[PDB]
């Protein structure tokens, strides 16, 4: 299994600041984060449940699972996440 997909999410917060959800600041009052499908900021390079190889494949446990940016919103509902852009990467699969 390969787990190279991720989402770059640009958002604002009705309460709190970007670091509270493991995000960076993106210009005054904006935040940005890269997430796996579980709606949590990436811990690494790839979105395996456990380690992948350098290609992002042969991922132990397969991929992290979830509802992508919608799960990021739900997990962090106490901050009131206002998504302004979502970009799913890569844009296509090799071949
Ligand atoms: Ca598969
Ligand atoms: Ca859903």
């Amino acid at each position: 299994e390969c787990c190279t997909s991720r989402e770059l999410v640009e958002f604002k917060m009705d309460r709190g600041d970007c670091e509270a959800v493991r995000a960076i600041e993106n210009y005054p009052n904006g935040c940005e984060v890269t997430i796996c499908a579980d709606g949590v900021a990436q811990l690494g390079a790839y979105c395996g449940q456990g380690p992948c190889n350098i290609f992002g494949c042969n991922c132990d446990g397969g991929c992290l699972s979830g509802d992508w940016s919608q799960e990021f919103v739900r997990r962090n509902q106490q901050y009131g996440i206002q998504i302004i852009k979502v970009t799913r990467l890569p844009f296509w699969r090799p071949l």
